[PDB]
């Protein structure tokens, strides 16, 4: 249900998102979630994801969260992209 969702990413998380090869400017929230998990391991920022001093601390506006807390996890997502109609 949720993960089925349709979103356009603001231009924050477009340039996130494009630095691992995505290349589209609409996604489902299945897709960003996971293009999220690729660039958390790839710039090594992690249950406990350190986003200090990088692109995804500006992101989402904390120093680090837990990979855990799917909720808050969205919330921060959700505040950088708009649904698409
Ligand atoms: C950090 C790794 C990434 C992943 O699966 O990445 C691969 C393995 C798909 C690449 N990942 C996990 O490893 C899981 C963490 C857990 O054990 O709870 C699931 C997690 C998640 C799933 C669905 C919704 C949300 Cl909000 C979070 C998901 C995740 C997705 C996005 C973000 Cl920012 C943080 C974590």
């Amino acid at each position: 249900s949720e993960q089925e969702t349709l979103v356009r990413p603001k231009p924050l998380l477009l340039k996130l998102l494009k630095s691992v090869g995505a290349q589209k400017d609409t996604y489902t929230m299945k897709e960003v979630l996971f293009y999220l998990g690729q660039y958390i391991m790839t710039k090594r920022l992690y249950h406990i994801v350190y986003c200090s001093n990088d692109l995804l601390g500006d992101l989402f506006g904390v120093p680090s969260f837990s990979v855990k807390e799917h909720r808050k996890i969205y919330t921060m997502i959700y505040r950088n992209l708009v649904v698409v109609n």
